[PDB]
């Protein structure tokens, strides 16, 4: 619901379970008033006002010095107001002139949820969603902004975008400019993050709030692999299962900043919009600029619930794909089991091999266009290499459907070899400024994807590729970060280039399968998520470490889209072994799938397969569509613990892989969660019943280890 | 020492206890290798190299995928080099591009210590400092950087300073200037900053450093009330005396950002400089600019250690006053004694009163200019009020020498109120945006010092006031924040303006005793040090709170830099009451000195200001010129106690403020530091004797309590 | 350099349920006397050790079908069982002389160089309130008495692994076995934790086999290796089962533990991690005069993409020049100690690292 009182000037929007309030105070500036649980309260009462020495006042407010936007809680602070925290909006004008000092104009209610031009964006219909858009204007910048606020009433969230239009004659540029802002007048918290690296990304770290600004963002062109565009606001002493946290979640696949400040007089203020780095943004006279959209979502009840807020939110009113609620192919991938040391003869046996196992698609990953039998050629170049595939690639999908598989193919769009055909006819296609040696990273350079003439050859390749057969499932990659940024629109339009590309693919190809990748996890994000419904999740496939991976990654992506596969040991990122059987269990918290050659494995380790693969399906709707619920933190306890909960709580598939292994072994508990405490559980493969209050409070006892990092999966059905 | 190893293009900077490395890449790339213990060790051998997903390579690396400026650690790290990292140095250049890769050109080793144009920066003599200057550039970019690497041996310090040169045709902006990095490949850490508001400066913060930045900084157009512009980076575990830890202090009065940031890698960042917000710095062909000075120094052991190095440095190598050597006037200030309700008559009252009582001088502060008799009117209109003063300031001046009192007098140069003849004059001479009402601070607005016309007509009304007789101490203050930023260059410019006007009044008047002011602390920095050897701490004059106060700014600054009043009770920015010799006591920890009528108090109150003025003419030379160590944290002890110890040991004076009070008190132990162990010390006022052994494991026993807050100072001499 | 016969060579202990207290020679098991097994071993070029475990009896025993009332009970009262076994009264001394006697039958029958004594359960049933403290001064009066009489044997306490690892013990065994894990990893903590009390020296380490009987857990021998040369060193495994390239590293490991014996025992031992919380297992041994050293690493975490780990140095002279050996590089203390050296990256799990020093 969105509410307007017009005597109060309040706008606000309720959730099921939460509240949301703002308010225009008497010299037209939009505060902040609440967020969080539900409530039909003004709740203008929480301002306060004083005179704060170097708190200065609007020249508005004449000889009031307590008012000041240095102190007060904002919808959307800026720089030019006198307020000197971290801001969401810095305007350069058309004389030079960083600010911006914004004043309530109109607003308007509409229902169903707005779309944003150019970008993803949380979608919904008119009876499961409201809009309020609220303009406000600075007459000096000549500058007009439009906050829209998105309430998805069942869901529990909020969203949040802004446009920004130049009013007057000459051009401005925009320096800065968030999609969100919470001021809090109050409150001790932590904030949690997803740090990593290539091949072990969104490792949580939690840390308390202190006086000063905690700080993450990209400038790589991208989300990144470095730290994900996603944060928790959690009060102090909130656990999984208690107390208030808030998250804000950026549906872009772009650059980003994230800050949270803790100030002079213990309040609180968190931004998450675009980086004010490589941003200068021009703005000719009449034309709107879009940032793209944040996810907001509260909980009074732990981390696990904010966290199941957004997974629900992204499968029902992000991800646009059929496969949301279909069955997926259980795929194997060439690039673990081959690299590049493969022929099209090669591909069918892995096919062959594949299909005797109960796999049901083959994806044959890089290597197959161009001259590609390495990493340093042929980006650009997405000509079916038929000497390597031994005849043409619609024989080869014929070949790979003959052995009752489906087929998928991995291509790297915007990318551009040195060494290609299409960079000696067009070296001016890859992003660089003029007179200097670029970056290069993989021996590769990026392709300006801010130029449709470069989107469209491409595309135009890529079209010819994918109509030469039933091809069921693309993987589209991307390999390095921008670097060489030549203007201050380029991050920006670079990435409506992709979006656009990507629009079109999806179009064209309604019923493909698209799995985003970026070396793993370099992109994943709810704007990919629009368009993939899942995505390669890390480079790293070794089974331990992909338990703090997957952990990190649920914090707010669900579990569908998490791309994992069982892989060949000792693993080829790590060198650790680990069993068959534990790969298996981790790799079923995701799509599921296999990345190596089955032909070098042992009888035992081929049935362990056939029977994987048939537990994953049988599993396959509840893993997807069940509650997830985090039953310990890998970083710090004995197990790695998940499980899957239906939605009327009368099965559940929990998981549990041992990381600590000692002599004379205590024994090791796992407690659930999401249960109903009356009913009574039966345990499938054991066959003794339990109630969900037991299970809840005491769990049960895991078998006792005998090898290192063994794994366990029990099943509960309701009687 | 500064020493060039050509063959492996190494430069080290030796101190009497610490080694500072640095090296030339067979790129040109200018490497960070060590800074810590004193070692005549190569340290190339830390630098590591691994193809790491996503951090690309320079051109020049070819086909070796394990070098990238992502990862390797820099002495000044710049944006344009493929690092995404934060960056010290951002340059647009002449067509918009933002980029700057430096690589090396030539160096010089100069004897002495190099000065900045028109700012404050350490200074030596030739045999006490030498100068490293690294020249590197972008062919690119037209710029050439020169970086300053001052080495003063014998306290420790490294300074840090940058210039900034177009070499090209057409104008570049400066659009972040760092002037110090740190990169440390290892390491666990804690960043400890100094946070705040008005009236309440300088707070402790202390965190570990998790993944992603913390930062702190001032857009304020000053150094500011709520960040100072300072940090220690503390190896975890480090303590008050033992452990590794890095300080950086910026030698500057304006705007700065600092950030620590713990990266993918587990390798730590630490940059401190120019604030990158309202900062677009013209450069014209062949002009330069000065970043100004940073201040670096290490502890092997502890926090104390790094302080003292500090104070040391601060005093001897920043401070140019000679009442650095020299006994200060014990002075009584008419603030909080009169506000702005005071005549001829008052001032000459409280002469006469602080006359009889031993104070030396007699401050008028705010209200004798102008029609100054609120703070509603007048900043601009330095002329002299002598219907207020009843007569003129000469006259006023006669007589309170009369009295056997110096005098001194308050200035608020830089600013200007709407209700002044000035403004009715020159409103165009305030700091605005043309078409927008500018913010209202304490209903001023600051002028623009940018503008030599400006400038220079208040400096000769500053002139003709103190021209008027022998006056010796100004109070120069400062009482908002700067808003209305009109252009990019202004922040910077701004500040060059005040140092100017400082510099010539200091030239001009150089017997001065000048004390600086902002609201307080609002600009606690060594650049204003350089001019004024004291800066009013705090308006927050409560002893309890400026226990908190003189403890937090201790960290970096020396006590004689603080000043420090006795004021009335109850207190007038509290409520809370203090017995007047906590009072006495808590300010003995500064300049010393009193803000209240003395006619109000008690015969026996009066007798306290007789005693307290002998204790601290008595200590002065101690309190002013020792060693000063933190006995204890006011934010978690029972107590708050310090001490200074003479250069030779030989004399100690130790200062306890209790700050809880329970019955049935357990016994409270201070521990002293800073002694010789095998030493014998008499206690004088209870002539007990104890070795320095005792005193500093065992510590004393306070005396028992009778009432709260109660304050005690101890005085060991070497028998 | 020798073979120590463990527990199963007395009465008829074939397993651990019955026969301690009956420390009489099993000469069928031995296929003949124990003199003649010594002097068979010794023609092999190796020294003999034996395993005893004299505070205790089985039911199953002749000592105890004789003299049922010699286990610690309180009469009328079923005792307590642990490892199927009772303690016998060492407070009484005709219980302890019967016992004494029996030893020194065997260790009289030829060249023992070493004894094991072990100790396999509790006391309880405690009858009275002095028998704790007396049943004690019976054993190391026992103990005195087998010292005395035995003057050049190695004597290694044992008591389930480490349960009497304590300076009372030390007064008469110079080693102590530390623990029955034997797994490398796992090791890493018992002997940190080990260490703040007690010297490297005193702890029995040994390397064993794979998967560890203990855990289950793989290593590879040379992390074996590193982590059981923190202490005394040895094997307990059948090296006949071993690849040819394993019996290699334990030539090579003999050859490194004997040129670092000294210095490992009488160096000053240096803590350089916490194998809690750190990704290393880190320590290092210093001569007394500062002018050598060997460290030892063993890796407890992987990831990949790894980041480079530093070990830092402890406990060298700042400003002397110390030689690595394999890699020859030159180094001063201080940057040994302030910046350390980094680790070469990990290829596998569980990697373990040595580098020694020579001051220059
Ligand atoms: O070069 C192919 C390779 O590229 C990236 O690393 C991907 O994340 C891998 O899964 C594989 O597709
Ligand atoms: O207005 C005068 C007043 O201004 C600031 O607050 C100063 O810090 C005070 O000490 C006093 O000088
Ligand atoms: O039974 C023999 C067995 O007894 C205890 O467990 C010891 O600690 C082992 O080393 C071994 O001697
Ligand atoms: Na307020
Ligand atoms: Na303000
Ligand atoms: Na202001
Ligand atoms: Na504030
Ligand atoms: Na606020
Ligand atoms: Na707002
Ligand atoms: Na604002
Ligand atoms: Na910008
Ligand atoms: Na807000
Ligand atoms: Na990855
Ligand atoms: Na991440
Ligand atoms: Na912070
Ligand atoms: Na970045
Ligand atoms: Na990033
Ligand atoms: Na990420
Ligand atoms: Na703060
Ligand atoms: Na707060
Ligand atoms: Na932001
Ligand atoms: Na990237
Ligand atoms: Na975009
Ligand atoms: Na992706
Ligand atoms: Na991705
Ligand atoms: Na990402
Ligand atoms: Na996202
Ligand atoms: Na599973
Ligand atoms: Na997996
Ligand atoms: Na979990
Ligand atoms: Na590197
Ligand atoms: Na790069
Ligand atoms: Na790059
Ligand atoms: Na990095
Ligand atoms: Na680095
Ligand atoms: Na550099
Ligand atoms: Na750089
Ligand atoms: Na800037
Ligand atoms: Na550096
Ligand atoms: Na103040
Ligand atoms: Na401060
Ligand atoms: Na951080
Ligand atoms: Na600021
Ligand atoms: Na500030
Ligand atoms: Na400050
Ligand atoms: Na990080
Ligand atoms: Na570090
Ligand atoms: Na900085
Ligand atoms: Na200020
Ligand atoms: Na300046
Ligand atoms: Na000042
Ligand atoms: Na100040
Ligand atoms: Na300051
Ligand atoms: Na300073
Ligand atoms: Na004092
Ligand atoms: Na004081
Ligand atoms: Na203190
Ligand atoms: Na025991
Ligand atoms: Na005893
Ligand atoms: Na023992
Ligand atoms: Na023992
Ligand atoms: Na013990
Ligand atoms: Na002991
Ligand atoms: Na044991
Ligand atoms: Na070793
Ligand atoms: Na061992
Ligand atoms: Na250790």
């Amino acid at each position: 619901a969105i509410i307007y009182n017009p005597n109060k000037k309040i706008f606000t929007l309720h959730t099921a379970h939460t509240t949301y309030q703002m308010q225009v105070d008497p010299l037209g500036y939009l505060l902040h008033l609440y967020y969080g649980e539900k409530t039909n309260s003004s709740m203008d009462y929480v301002l306060t006002y004083a005179d704060r020495g170097f708190s200065g006042n609007p020249y508005a407010a004449g000889m009031d010095r307590t008012y000041s936007l240095d102190a007060l809680p904002q919808e959307y602070p800026s720089l030019g107001t006198g307020d000197y925290r971290n801001i969401a909006l810095n305007i350069k004008n058309e004389k030079g002139v960083e600010s911006a000092d914004l004043l309530f104009k109109s607003y308007e209610i509409r229902n169903g949820k707005y779309r944003l031009q150019g970008l993803p964006a949380v979608w919904a219909d008119e009876k499961e969603a409201q809009t309020l858009e609220i303009v406000l204007a600075d007459e000096n910048a000549q500058v007009e902004v439009h906050l829209l606020y998105g309430v998805l009433e069942e869901n529990d969230v909020i969203t949040r975008s802004v446009r920004i239009k130049n009013t007057g004659t000459g051009q401005i540029t925009i320096e800065k400019a968030a999609a969100a802002c919470l001021d809090f007048v109050q409150g001790e918290f932590d904030v949690l993050r997803f740090y990593g690296k290539h091949a072990m990304e969104r490792n949580l770290e939690r840390t308390p709030l202190g006086h000063g600004t905690i700080a993450f963002g990209s400038r790589r062109g991208t989300s990144s692999h470095q730290y994900n565009p996603a944060v928790i606001l959690a009060e102090k002493g909130t656990t999984e299962t208690a107390g208030s946290c808030y998250g804000m979640l950026f549906v872009y696949s772009g650059n980003f900043s994230c800050e949270a400040e803790k100030d002079q007089f213990n309040q609180t203020r968190l931004l998450l919009g675009l980086n004010e780095e490589l941003f200068s943004y021009p703005l000719a006279s009449g034309e709107t600029f879009t940032v793209p959209e944040v996810i907001l979502s509260y909980s009074a009840e732990g981390l696990s619930a904010l966290s199941q807020q957004y997974h629900n939110c992204i499968r029902n009113h992000v991800c646009r794909s059929k496969y949301v609620h279909m069955q997926r192919p259980v795929l194997i991938n060439s690039w673990e089991a081959a690299y590049f040391d493969f022929t099209g003869d090669t591909i069918v046996d892995l096919a062959k091999e594949a299909a005797s196992l109960g796999i049901d698609m083959v994806v044959m990953d890089d290597g197959w266009f161009g001259k590609r039998n390495d990493d340093n050629s042929s980006l650009g170049d997405w000509q079916v290499n038929e000497t390597k595939l031994g005849g043409s690639l619609a024989e080869l999908i014929t070949r790979v459907h003959e052995q009752g598989m489906k087929f998928g193919i991995w291509i790297e769009p915007e990318m551009i070899n040195e060494d290609s055909d299409l960079y000696r006819a067009h070296p001016d296609w890859a992003i660089r400024i003029q007179g200097k040696k670029p970056v290069r990273s993989r021996n590769q350079l990026l392709l300006d994807f801010s130029r449709k003439e470069v989107r469209d050859c491409v595309f135009d390749q890529i079209c010819v590729v994918l109509d030469q057969g039933k091809i069921d499932y693309v993987k589209w990659d991307m390999n390095r970060s921008m670097a060489d940024v030549y203007a201050g629109n380029l991050s920006y339009d670079y990435v409506l280039g992709v979006y656009d590309f990507m629009e079109r693919l999806c179009s064209r190809y309604p019923d493909l399968l698209l799995e985003g990748c970026s070396g793993g996890g370099g992109r994943f994000d709810a704007g990919m998520l629009y368009y993939s419904p899942q995505i390669w999740c890390s480079d790293n496939t070794d089974a331990i470490n992909r338990t703090r991976i997957q952990y990190g990654t649920s914090f707010f992506y669900p579990v569908s889209a998490m791309g994992a596969h069982v892989s060949a040991v000792p693993n080829h990122q790590t060198g650790r072994v680990t069993s068959f059987h534990t790969r298996g269990v981790t790799a079923m918290a995701g799509t599921f799938g296999y990345e190596l050659n089955p032909a070098l494995l042992s009888d035992e380790e081929k049935q362990q397969i056939r029977e994987q693969i048939k537990t994953y399906k049988k599993y396959e709707t509840l893993i997807n569509e069940g509650t997830y619920w985090r039953l310990s933190d890998p970083f710090t306890d004995e197990i790695a613990a998940w499980m899957s909960v239906s939605e009327e709580q009368d099965h559940a598939l929990v998981s549990v892989v041992r990381l600590m292994a000692e002599a004379n072994q205590a024994t090791v508990y796992v407690r659930l969660r999401g249960l109903k405490p009356d009913a009574v559980y039966l345990e499938e493969q054991s066959g003794r019943q339990y109630s969900g209050a037991a299970l809840m409070h005491a769990g049960i006892p895991l078998p006792p280890f005998t090898e290192e990092y063994e794994a366990y999966q029990f099943a509960f059905t309701e009687l």
